[PDB]
């Protein structure tokens, strides 16, 4: 037994990771068949960041002003191609270790493990959520542009995010694969306003029932509520409102510990009036909203 | 910039991992170079892990009565070998995908990465202290037996842990890969004391330093102390003494903050007498202990 906070393993997203540099330049790319996916600020240098015109700075480039290096192995560029904010820059060789895959463009509160890297070189691994405002709270130090977040089924990776910036508040921010940003966000080193973060109720509910199923049961209540009621002080404690979808997707949860869904909310309701009053679940000290009811499942 | 608990790319371990099979239990094994290392409670069956006898249970087995599958690749065993509590059975084909590798028996308060696997198979990746009591507290669900635990230095992976127990208490108890166990616990289903845990005061500071650079200065204060004063407050709250060889790993940290370890101290006192007051250090509502300064530097 015991839950903890746990990526996919990254072995095959290890083999995909290149590094792209143009001019002056340095990130990361994800070679997959015969196609490199890269931050198409790759092509700026920090003025332009400030300011960039992508066209007219992407007119001043042809295939040759790509260096594409897989470990020691330099690719050779054949094409290029801007989608959104993302490079597509076409290789002549195909991967030989491209996984089945996905793009998938996920939904705030779902989570993804981001393979963090330097220089092409993976250092870390670790677990995020796309948060409601779709920001991610992560590691990415100068140079982790490029990595990309994913998904694993048994044997093929969904890609669902590449990292592109760093905002003023130290949040990160980043595209899918089509390079269409997760929310309001530009690839400009500009000042902009991520926008009110909330809790992501479900989430929080399913970590509460792996708390139960861990043997952490202080908090199970004498009451009930209703979904109103509930979402009423959902509301008060800037918490995401609880849809009929979200009490579906705790079903099998509140199968095994035979907790009914909404008595599990009046549990929540008194740890969010009352606190929790310096006592921990499953380790936390706070209310844990980082997985989902999926994330939950596969570790039970 | 952020900081997150992060674990190291799974790639070079996932490529060791095979099943081992004897008799009715199936667990994992770790294949390097022509070797195949697993628990040796592989040969007990369910009654057997009350009071094995396992010279006894082993001179019933020879090489044909293991089981070991490497994806879909059947091994052949040529030779067995029980030391401590591994079995290490030589097999006719060396791991093509070995990587290098030591083994090394780590300290209590030092971290790693664990590849938690099912039937040969990786699940998931996270990262784990050995407590000062020498128990991890990880997740690992029936079948888990035989992941491994390693740090990654460059190219080479330092194994340090294999998982045997789940003890009753619901935490964690396994070898290094001689297969001496990390504390006093033994390979059999019994009741086991773990004894007092206490704090990894020294990691807790490196993660204080990592709030700092990160930007959460609210706790810091007007006070500094001693050692010896310090170590008194830790001594109340169940933390692990100070000596100056941690003081001495804090040193880089100390130095880019222009933050004295001892000023770090008092900042820690004030939060052990006064505690956390409803606010949270890098988005935690406790004190972490679960990074080393190596671990913190790395990131930094
Ligand atoms: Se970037
Ligand atoms: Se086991």
């Amino acid at each position: 037994s015991g839950f903890r906070k746990m990526a996919f393993p990254s072995g095959k997203v290890e083999g995909c990771m290149v590094q792209v540099t143009c001019g002056t330049t340095t990130l990361n790319g994800l070679w997959l068949d015969d196609v490199v996916y890269c931050p198409r600020h790759v092509i700026c240098t920090s003025e332009d960041m400030l300011n960039p015109n992508y066209e007219d700075l992407l007119i001043r480039k042809s295939n040759h002003n790509f260096l594409v290096q897989a470990g020691n192995v330099q690719l050779r560029v054949i094409g290029h191609s801007m989608q959104n904010c993302v490079l597509k820059l076409k290789v002549d060789t195909a991967n030989p270790k491209t996984p089945k895959y996905k793009f998938v463009r996920i939904q705030p509160g779902q989570t993804f493990s981001v393979l963090a890297c330097y220089n092409g070189s993976p250092s870390g691994v670790y677990q995020c959520a796309m948060r409601p405002n779709f920001t991610i709270k992560g590691s990415f130090l100068n140079g982790s542009c490029g990595s990309v977040g994913f998904n694993i089924d048994y044997d093929c990776v969904s890609f669902c995010y590449m990292h592109h910036m760093e905002l003023p508040t130290g949040v990160h921010a980043g595209t899918d694969l089509e390079g269409n940003f997760y929310g309001p966000f530009v690839d400009r080193q500009t000042a902009q306003a991520a926008g009110t973060d909330t809790t992501i109720t479900v989430n929080v509910l399913a970590w509460l029932y792996a708390a139960v199923i861990n043997g952490d049961r202080w908090f199970l209540n004498r009451f009930t509520t209703t979904l109103n009621d509930f979402n009423l002080v959902a509301m008060k404690y800037n918490y995401e409102p609880l849809t009929q979808d979200h009490v579906d997707i705790l079903g099998p949860l509140s199968a095994q510990t035979g907790i009914a869904v909404l008595d599990m909310c009046a549990s929540l309701k008194e740890l969010l009036q009352n606190g929790m009053n310096g006592r921990t679940i499953l380790g936390s000290a706070l209310l844990e909203d980082e997985f989902t009811p999926f994330d939950v499942v596969r570790q039970c």
